[PDB]
Formats: structure tokens, sequence, C-alpha cells
């Protein structure tokens, strides 16, 4: 299924492309810079 929010508990060790972090998108989560 997709990942919803609360991206800290949501998704694992969403690790993404420097600098950028996991962080919430209106229910979502996706990493941002």
């Amino acid at each position: 299924a997709t990942k919803p929010c609360q991206s800290d508990k949501d998704c694992k060790k969403f690790a993404c492309r420097k600098p950028k972090v996991p962080k919430c998108i209106n229910g979502f989560c996706k990493c941002v810079r």
C-alpha cells in the first residue's frame, strides 16, 4: 500500500538524496529538502 503521514513512524528509514529528509505531505509520507 501507499505510505500515509507521521512519516517518522510511518516509513521505516525513509532516506533520500541530501539535502532531504522524511516528512509528511498532507496525509502521506515523502521526503522534502
